[PDB]
Formats: C-alpha cells, sequence, structure tokens
C-alpha cells in the first residue's frame, strides 16, 4: 500500500486489546495508542482497530483501504466517527478509529428497553438531534453515506452519537450518483426508491435512510417493515406502502418521518431541515 506519512501511526506505539465485534468483511479491536492525540501528546489514547480476519479476501483489503481513505475526506465532526491514524507499511492493515464504549445503537437502545437504563423521550430527541447533526455535516463535505441505519451509529461513554461505517459511502459533486450494477449492496430496507429500483443516490436518498433510522430509535430498536420479508418489499414499495407509527413516537416526529419517505426526493426535507426542526423540537421538552 502506499504510504500517507500524515495519518501513518507507529506500530509499536500501538497496543492491541479485546475483541470488540466482527463482520464478513473485518474484525475490530479495542487497543491503546501512545501519542495519537497531539492534544495530549504524552498519553495513551483508548482507540478501536479496524483490520482484516485471518479468513479475509483479495476484496476484503481493498474495501478497508477505501475505507480509510473516505475517512480521510469527510473532514473531522462529534457526531461521526473520526479516524485517528493508520499502520499501513510493514505489517497489517491497522485503521485507527476513535473508541466508542457502548457498541452500536441498535443494540444500545435494545438493551435500554434487565436494561441499562430506561430511555426519556428527550433522550431519544436527543439521539435523533445528533444524527440530524452529523448528516447535515457529511452533506455539506459533498459525502452520501448510502448505508445510514441504527447498526452503523455508534454510541461513546458520554451518549455521543457517531455515524459510522462508510464503507460504502461516496463523495458526489452535483448530480445524481449513478452507477448501473447487477444488484446493490445496499440493505433493501433502508434504501430509497430511486435508489433501489433506478441505481441513483442523492443527499436526498440518505434521507430517505434517516426516516428509517427515526423509526429504529423510536421503536427502540426494532426491525423495519416487520413482518415483510426483503422479498415482498420490491412490490410494497412500488406500491406505496409505508411504516406505521412507533407507540413511543409523537405525531410530529411521525409527519417527520413520513416526510423523508416521500417518493419525490427533492420533496423531502434537507438535513439542514431536519437538524432546524429537531433544534426546536428538543429544546420544548
Ligand atoms: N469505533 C468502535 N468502537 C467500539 N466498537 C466498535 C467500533 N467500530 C465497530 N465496533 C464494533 O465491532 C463490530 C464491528 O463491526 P463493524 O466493523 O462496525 O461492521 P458492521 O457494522 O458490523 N457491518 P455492517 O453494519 O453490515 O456495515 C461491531 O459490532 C461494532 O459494534
Amino acid at each position: 500500500l502506499p504510504e500517507d506519512p500524515k495519518w501513518e501511526f507507529p506500530r509499536d506505539k500501538l497496543t492491541l486489546g479485546k475483541p470488540l465485534g466482527e463482520g464478513a468483511f473485518g474484525q475490530v479491536v479495542m487497543a491503546e495508542a501512545v501519542g495519537i492525540d497531539k492534544d495530549k501528546p504524552k498519553e495513551a489514547v483508548t482507540v478501536a482497530v479496524k483490520m482484516l480476519k485471518d479468513d479475509a479476501t483479495e476484496k476484503d483489503l481493498s474495501d478497508l483501504v477505501s475505507e480509510m481513505e473516505m475517512m480521510k475526506m469527510i473532514g473531522k465532526h462529534k457526531n461521526i466517527i473520526n479516524l485517528l491514524g493508520a499502520c499501513t507499511q510493514d505489517g497489517p492493515l491497522y485503521v485507527i478509529v476513535e473508541y466508542a464504549s457502548k457498541g452500536n445503537l441498535r443494540e444500545y437502545l435494545r438493551a435500554r428497553r434487565v436494561p441499562e437504563e430506561q430511555m426519556t423521550f428527550k433522550d431519544l430527541v436527543s439521539c435523533t438531534y445528533q444524527l440530524a447533526r452529523g448528516m447535515e455535516y457529511l452533506a455539506s463535505q459533498k459525502c452520501i453515506h448510502r448505508d445510514l441505519a441504527a447498526r452503523n451509529v455508534l454510541v461513546t461513554e458520554n451518549n455521543v452519537m457517531k455515524i459510522a461505517d462508510f464503507g460504502l459511502a461516496r463523495v458526489i459533486n452535483n448530480i445524481d450518483y449513478y452507477k448501473k450494477t447487477t444488484n446493490g449492496r445496499l440493505p433493501v430496507k433502508w434504501m430509497a426508491p430511486e435508489a433501489l429500483f433506478d441505481r441513483v443516490y442523492t443527499h436526498q436518498s440518505d434521507v430517505w435512510s434517516f426516516g428509517v433510522l427515526m423509526w429504529e430509535i423510536f421503536t427502540l430498536g426494532g426491525s423495519p417493515y416487520p413482518g415483510i420479508p426483503v422479498e415482498e418489499l420490491f412490490k410494497l414499495l412500488k406500491e406505496g406502502h409505508r411504516m406505521d407509527k412507533p407507540a413511543n413516537c409523537t405525531n410530529e416526529l411521525y409527519m417527520m418521518m413520513r416526510d423523508c419517505w416521500h417518493a419525490v426526493p427533492s420533496q423531502r426535507p434537507t438535513f439542514k431541515q431536519l437538524v432546524e426542526d429537531l433544534d426546536r423540537i428538543l429544546t420544548l421538552t
């Protein structure tokens, strides 16, 4: 792999610790990184390290490299998982990122329905607000995430919501992102119809996904289109089906979901608008 000195971190300053989880393209381990935070240059920082599994494919390696490169481009923001460094030379590829001790949002919510704590309604609105802020920022950086979902949000020790899993994200210009393929690699239940049927993707497709994410949040980690298999959703979406209102959701926030699910992308809210609406709702709690 080519060197990128501004991101490279010395392997001898990294100490791997316990596994945090694994997927079908990589694994993540906790680690201590001495000197990685130049605001505290003497200190060890607890980080997460993404790396290949022993059964990794060639495509897994190219994907991990591509994920690292995307994270170099998306800037820095409180409500996204930020890249901290990488070990790319003379050894296995290590992609070093911010550590979120409370795991992904889907499990965090399902575990707070013995529960860890109780989610107040204010907590859920705040969580929604933070993620709209993250997506607003990503869209300002001309990034479409394409895989927004509760499983791809991470939660820090201080309950900070961080958008993560940039492996499918793309940088676009002004017009729709378009590449025609045989079959897509995006979770169908979170995809905007124009993405599913027309292979086109804009920031407004991410807005659709955000509406699904809202539904996951206010169902405390429920599964979208409950009891509807992916196989049958193609037809139901084309015919205009939409999810019902979660129990713990206000009619105001449900109207917000349904706006995100507008059939016409240009008629959905923008993330800037969602942040403004969510700012108002959250201050009134
Ligand atoms: N920065 C992190 N801090 C703490 N835990 C993490 C971090 N990143 C990932 N994990 C966890 O370790 C596991 C690794 O999975 P991950 O690398 O996130 O891909 P994925 O989200 O499982 N696949 P997908 O949702 O289909 O895109 C997940 O269970 C995460 O919850």
